[PDB]
């Protein structure tokens, strides 16, 4: 599939850097023809059939067919995409409030109202796409964005579907790896990957959202993994001591080895810690 050829800056002004990363930046952009602002990930094209330097084409095509799939207030939605010989650019809708990342180094530990604030609404954004049979694999703080940090209940939106794969026969069989501290035991044992992945970091982020400490994390990226696998992890009394039982009990059924066994999206949203 190919894209828009026209010269991105023929049609849009950039300006603020919002991010980067290993084969992308993100700039701030506005409109020519309406005004409206988007933020531009441009995307490093693999140069070669046999680099390891960029992204490949199969991998840009994948990242772009998901996100033309999804409208959801609490998922990015893509405006358009240009491409060259260098860069593949998403235009994508524009979310000014930073990462939940940077919030929770701010406030260093939320309320069990302000983590279930926040986590209905991924677990909202999560049940859109699981209903869809899209797997993110990327779930962590710093691919939550808020709208406006300036509010009592932020509004957030899940960004970065660049490991994102439909699941349209129950799993993928494929080294899909993200971020060791949120990644689940099949990811670090390259087992088939399903939904249920998610779920995993799902429970990472609430444990990190009521306590400000990661669960898995060691002192290296290796031990970090062992930890995931083995399931080393532990509801410290400093942190955890006044955290209501049932939010423990929402993590702990989060965070179980085998898959299978693991709360799906739905038993999320009935979870009596969540459930209304
Ligand atoms: O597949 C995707 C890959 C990356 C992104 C990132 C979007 C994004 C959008 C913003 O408004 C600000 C920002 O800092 C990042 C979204 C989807």
């Amino acid at each position: 599939t190919v894209f828009r050829q026209e010269n991105v800056d023929d049609y849009y002004d950039t300006g603020e850097e919002l991010g980067s990363g290993q084969f992308a930046v993100v700039k701030k952009c506005r409109e020519k023809s309406t005004g409206l602002q988007y933020a531009a990930k441009f995307i490093k094209k693999r140069r070669t059939k046999s680099s390891r330097r960029g992204v490949s084409r199969e991998d840009i095509e994948r990242e772009v067919s998901i996100l033309k799939e999804i409208q959801h207030p609490n998922v990015i939605t893509l405006h358009e995409v240009y491409e060259n010989k260098t860069d593949v650019i998403l235009i994508l809708e524009l979310v000014a409030g930073g990462e939940l990342f940077d919030f929770l180094a701010e406030k260093e530990s939320l309320t069990e109202e302000e983590a279930t604030e926040f986590l209905k609404q991924i677990l909202n954004g999560v049940y859109y796409l699981h209903s869809l049979q899209i797997a993110h694999f990327d779930l962590k703080p710093e691919n939550i964005m808020l709208l406006d940090r300036n509010v009592p209940k932020p509004r957030i939106k899940i960004i970065d579907f660049g490991l994102a794969h439909k699941i349209d026969f129950g799993n993928e069989f494929k080294n899909i790896f993200g971020t060791p501290e949120f990644v689940a035991p099949e990811i670090v044992n390259y087992e088939p990957l399903g939904l249920e992945a998610d779920m995993w970091s799902i429970g990472v982020i609430t444990y990190i959202l009521l306590s400000g400490a990661s669960p898995f994390l060691g002192d290296t990226k290796q031990e970090t993994l062992a930890n995931v696998s083995a399931v080393n992890y532990e509801f410290e009394d400093e942190y955890f001591s006044n955290t209501s039982a049932l939010a423990k009990d929402f993590i702990r059924r989060l965070l179980v080895k085998d898959p299978k066994k693991r709360m799906t999206i739905q038993d999320s949203l009935q979870h009596p810690w969540i459930k209304p």
